[PDB]
Parts: structure tokens; sequence; C-alpha cells
């Protein structure tokens, strides 16, 4: 600071890292904070009983996306960082368990609101079960549904099937190509989870109220 000179180059030099960095992170906020959060708001409002593939590329295509971000999934060499780099993996799989927790609570509000069925509408897939009409008549001389009514709640069992393992069997960001990137353990824990085993009895408990 004598000759009055080197410092104000010092200080516009940090300046330019830290203007460069600034960039980097706004790159990462624009890149992360809204993509994946609005596919992961989609994944939770995507009705998995009735709506009258496409977010599974897309989380797919984010982790690619991301990748391109100059991420250490591998630790940077000569930094070593092997404890850095897991946080944002723990960070990740927090994030990852945001998304199969949007599946998740979309199947545990259906399963609590199955006592509707005329109200919410079907997809394709799932013609036959809307508002289910039986046939009534006396079977052996005694009134009941002619499809028997435990029949029909396995129809419905069905439905809830087919979409199980279609939620069971996905290619999320951690599952990227047949859970090659990382196992689906989480869907079968999700599967032995309260919404859906705990959830079987209440269901069947109506359903037995329904014959009551």
């Amino acid at each position: 600071t004598w000759t009055s000179m080197n410092i104000e180059s010092y200080l516009y030099y940090v300046h330019q890292g830290l203007k460069k960095l600034e960039q980097l992170i706004i790159n990462v906020n624009d890149i992360i904070e809204n993509r994946i959060e609005n596919n992961l708001k989609t994944v939770s409002k995507v009705v998995l009983v009735h709506l009258p593939n496409v977010e599974v590329e897309r989380a797919v295509d984010d982790l690619l996306q991301t990748i391109m971000l100059y991420p250490l999934d591998p630790h940077v060499d000569p930094v070593l960082p092997e404890e850095t780099k897991r946080i944002k993996r723990y960070y990740f799989w927090y994030f990852y368990q945001a998304l199969l927790n949007s599946t998740q609570n979309s199947l545990n509000a259906m399963k609590y609101r199955v006592c509707g069925k005329k109200i919410p509408g079907a997809n394709t897939l799932q013609n036959l079960k809307p508002f289910f009409q039986v046939e009534v008549q006396l079977n052996g001389d005694k009134v009941t549904l002619n499809p028997s009514l435990q029949e029909i709640q396995k129809s419905i069992n069905r439905a809830a099937t087919a979409v199980l393992r279609c939620s069971k069997h996905l290619y999320n960001w951690d599952q990227q190509n047949k859970d090659s990137t990382d196992k689906a353990t989480f869907y079968d824990m999700i599967a032995c989870d309260k919404e859906i085993v705990k959830v079987i009895l209440l269901l069947t408990g109506s359903i037995q109220g329904t014959k009551n």
C-alpha cells in the first residue's frame, strides 16, 4: 500500500474469483432448485389409483444434467474430499426420499380415500374399477353380490398391485437403469410400510363393515 499499487489488483482478482463462484452457485440454483422440484411436485400429485414413464425419464435426465455441472461423483483426487463428497449424496438421498415420499404420500392418500370411488376419475388401464357395479341376486337362495364381494376386493387389490409393481420397479434418480445406479429396496420397504400393510387392515375393515 506504500506505492499505492497491486492491492487494488489483488482485491479485483479476489472479486473475480468470487464473482465466478457466485456464478457457479447461480448455475446450481437455476439447475437444481426448480426443474427437479417441479418434477417432485408432479410426482407427488400423480394419482396412482385413478386419473382421467415421463417423470422417470425426467429424473434420469436431471441426473445426467447435474453431472454436467462438474459435480464430484468421485472424490477429487488431489483434494481427497472423501468425507466431503458423501454429504451431497446424503442430501440427494434425502431428495430421493422426498421423491419416493411424494409417491408414498399419494399412495397413502388414495389408500385412505378408497371409499368414494365415484368421486375420482380413472385412467385407461383402470376402466373396470371406478364406481364398481356388481350384480345382486339369491346365490343359493341368499341375497349376495353375484361377483363375490371378496372377489371385488381382490380386483381392487389387483389394481393396487399393478400400481404397486409399476411403482416398485421404477428408474428414479438412484434406480437410473434397472436399479443399476442404486437399488430399489426403498420400494419394497414402502410396500411393507404402514401405508400399505397396515392400511390393508383398514381397507378390509371398512369392506367388512360394508358387508355388515
